[PDB]
């Protein structure tokens, strides 16, 4: 099944992030196995529609693992 | 696409009836408020099932319900 | 204990509405016994900041009881 | 008080990103008080040693409170 916007608004509120969650990481993981579960956490941040979004556009989503990544990063 | 009713609805198990009200309501409030829709949706799926069928038939009844919604999230 | 901004921002993106539902059922069924739950789930769907100032602020939970009482309340025909 | 690397090392590895948080909070907040919780909840991902040299550092701090601002901004 594909996580529509009319299914996770039918969710209650407690029960968002995790499902938003489940979806995430097998995508971030096809990209960043090794930081895959720490990415998923820190996009999880992202407001639920924008979530939404990047569940269907791969280079939105891409852009902001790198982000995440970026903001991982130690400094020099 | 049928007219769902409250015998229909109470046959199926109840997060599968907020699921299918939910799917018809979401359209209709993400056309009126689009940044707030997945939220306001969340909030009118709390509303008793026969109410929620009146506001599927009725534009003046959801209308209003959205705009009480929206006042519930306004912050302070 | 009270939860603060930073205790929430500190936990799981998963677990925040759990959290601030675990706080916001005992007070709002003080006021309200009848419809608690509704109004609770209701309620969570407001941003967590907002949130936090409600745990704090008994007038802004109370207002927002009643106006989340008042979306419940079905039509008179 | 001053948070050492040393005090922050005796406590147990969730109570290390709780104080941690208390610190950075209010510093965010300062920043973007509306992403505050979202940021500070990201940038806790990041590893203590670099946290602990970002609590003395407000220019590295601020870069990283930047890339967490554009991980939450939205394609529109
Ligand atoms: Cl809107
Ligand atoms: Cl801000």
């Amino acid at each position: 099944e594909t996580l529509t916007a009319s299914r996770l608004a039918s969710a209650p509120p407690q029960k968002q992030k995790q499902m938003l969650g489940e979806r995430l990481f097998p995508l971030i993981q096809a990209m960043h196995p090794t930081l895959a579960g720490k990415i998923t956490g820190m996009l999880l941040e992202i407001d639920n529609s924008e979530l939404l979004y990047m569940l269907e556009s791969p280079e939105s989503l891409r852009s902001k693992v790198d982000e995440a990544v970026a903001v991982l990063q130690a400094h020099q």
